[PDB]
């Protein structure tokens, strides 16, 4: 089973090139303004000490634990071309910058997750040039699928690669001395005190690989937490021998389908979501890693085309499931962007920047779940009250909860039409209420 | 009357509420956008009241009260010259009797505007006492200290507030009431619900109480509304209003949910007390508002905050008495003070807030649902600084509006006796929350 304090996380994602820049002298001569159009080749500076001076606003917001995309030395800006698994990139601190973002974070109750990109690294990596200049005399020939020398990139690379990406070559997972180094990366990191490990492309590499990783990983502590980047189904990855849950793409597309799209009613939604819950074996649910958005995706604002109330109804069922809801850096002051690099925009510190209702909205809907118990542990049930309405109700040992979401211009519910409580309760346009009853 | 219970009013100023009609607009009508004035018209019409009830009942609303109708000079009618006429531009008498065809039709109540401290400088008595001075009939149904009349410098007569086209009534003068009484008798036979009572602390109570008693003569249901911008209490002794204009609980409301003067616990410690103030039977017939004719438009008094705005419906709708919606507000329509507030009604929804309709339409429908909503007891309950419920019940029945201007809270319902009884224990509020609740 997945580990029990993540039925009370409450992650928020960062892309750390984006948050902030604390430390101008780590800036390489190339940065652009921090208001400037990100793309896929421009640096902003943003580094380790811009997520420790705003850690209080991490806090605020409801969030527990930290989801971070890729941070050690490497050529882009999302980095997931590393070229030294064992260094933070240069651009975003030393090692004691790290270190001291660790203890802060801890201090304040917040757990880290890291980004394993273990399917590949970039061209600039050491054992890779070392092949490149090398050839078949470097001793890490066979860490990579290369399929002759000289080594070209030009006019299609002759090496393996993820999706046919020049400067990502593919790691030769078939390798006993790859993998040693990939467990020695997961253990290294575990040592320096990170909480878990989220896993890049794992349908990439192979199960076996991945029970080899759970082992390594869970030896060093069974509460470190494991989540599968995967898009499609998530059973594969819960059957108790690989990940602790995956990032729950399926709900994301269900949730928007209602609350944006218009395509999936309410009772489409319930079916989706009762059904997932059931595919998901127990024990897992609560690793589910929920969230509308992430670096890649549209951001959930521009999903909603402006719709502000819209887009609040989305966060409402968010932070109702079972799993752990996790915010995406940005999305809870109304950031907009299309998909990447267009959701990869710096953040803003000026609050008048901000969208404040919605960010305080977010801020209720995450509070009643850290207050509701029933809202963390409960069950999960999904049910269409209307086309336009549905209940998502979650129930406790001694306490239930309901997070009712209404996409249509009004109506009314009689919760006794929801297997506690008689009442009545309105609804408005695009309205939600939050109700809890000791049982 | 009982009716007040289940009443929600709607507010029109008839010059502005919809042209239908061409045929009846003036030759220098401005175009429908206009800002309004003083003098300008609009050529708003009665059968544009007609073509657009459907947008009334939509909204909720199964009662009109209406600014005066009657011949008269200016764009806002409080100078009549003809009480006994439709005014041309708004139509004819036909037309009238159409709009109350169609109302009872769909179970609308009119009320229209009794305008009888004054009237206008056109009108033919006034005209008369100008032309042949002591030798008219009519001297006496003014207060004229000498001739000739003028008014060139300030009025040589009694007056409405020093405006000299408002040259006041003499009251004690019996055949002005007479004519007073035939007035509220004549278009209570045109097929009329009511009277609302211009400016009726400016004549005097033992006219009212002939008034009273002329309208119950004719229906004990003939609802009577008076104006009174103070301390309504002298208006329910049973003897003169059935209610008055409630804008004690405007000015309260509006501090709380729009200027930050007045918190909760004062609130609900002034809605308790004004409740406390009216006597039984007189709570019902209470006319609540958040804004008239002569205010700023409540969008405008929230500065533009149309989730504020919203606070301050849920509110009104909340109370006890009939719950009062100003033509426009509904939509989202912003001015000042008057003119600023006299705009034009927009047709094309795309220019309308249709959130906030919407937003109306569910307090309203809540309140129309709930039979405790409009018969029951009024209990405000301030339970933060920002957070307030008003609570309604009805024997063991009860209902519940919960209203938060703050960024966010819970509300234990447990811990709070009038609260208690709803099996949910706990309510979570976002900003600017609004929570709606009723028992059983
Ligand atoms: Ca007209």
């Amino acid at each position: 089973t997945a580990p029990d304090w993540l039925a009370d996380a409450v992650f928020y994602q960062i892309f750390p090139e984006r948050f902030a820049n604390a430390d101008p002298s780590l800036d390489p001569q190339n940065v652009v303004p921090w208001g400037s159009t990100p793309t896929p080749d421009n640096f902003f500076g943003g580094d380790l000490q811009g997520i420790i001076d705003h850690l209080d606003h991490i806090v605020a917001l409801g969030a527990n634990a930290l989801y971070l995309t890729p941070i050690f030395e490497a050529d882009t800006n999302h980095r997931y071309d590393a070229k030294d698994y064992f260094s933070i990139d240069h651009r975003l601190g030393t090692l004691e910058t790290f270190h001291a973002l660790m203890a802060e974070c801890r201090a304040r109750g917040i757990r880290i997750v890291l980004d394993a990109v273990l399917n590949h690294c970039g061209d600039g990596h050491w054992a890779f040039a070392d092949v490149v200049e090398n050839e078949a005399d470097s001793a890490y020939v066979n860490w990579f699928s290369v399929e002759g020398f000289p080594v070209t990139a030009h006019p299609t690379p002759n090496y393996r690669t993820c999706s046919g990406c020049y400067y990502l070559p593919k790691w030769n997972a078939y390798n006993p001395e790859v993998r040693h180094h990939h467990l020695d990366v997961a253990r290294y990191w575990i040592d320096q005190g990170i909480d878990g490990w989220r896993l890049d492309v794992p349908y990439f590499i192979n199960h076996t690989f991945w029970r080899e990783f759970r082992t390594a990983v869970k030896g060093k502590s069974e509460d470190l937490y494991i989540v599968a980047e995967e898009w499609r189904s998530p059973v594969e990855w819960l059957q108790g021998d690989t990940a602790d849950g995956t990032m729950n793409y399926t709900a994301r597309d269900l949730i928007l389908g209602f609350t944006a799209d218009g395509g999936i009613d309410a009772s489409a939604l319930a079916a989706g979501l009762n059904a997932l819950h059931a595919e998901i074996p127990a024990g897992f649910h609560r690793g589910m890693l929920n969230l509308l958005g992430s670096h890649d995706t549209e951001r959930v604002l521009t999903r909603h085309a402006g719709d502000v109330e819209a887009a609040l109804l989305s966060y409402a069922l968010l932070f109702s499931l079972e799993g752990a809801p996790m915010v995406y850096y940005g999305d809870e002051v109304g950031l907009t962007g299309d998909n990447d690099p267009g959701c990869r925009g710096a953040m803003p510190w000026n609050e008048e920047s901000w969208n404040t209702r919605l960010l305080d909205g977010i801020r209720t809907f995450a509070a009643f779940r850290a207050h509701q118990p029933a809202m963390r542990r409960g069950r999960q049930t999904a049910v269409a009250l209307d086309a336009d309405t549905i209940a998502i109700v979650r129930s406790g040992g001694d306490e239930r909860a309901a997070v009712i979401v209404h996409r249509g211009e009004g109506t009314t519910v009689d919760t006794a039409s929801i297997p506690l409580d008689a009442d009545t309760v309105v609804l408005g346009p695009l309205g939600t209420a939050s109700l809890a009853t000791a049982a």
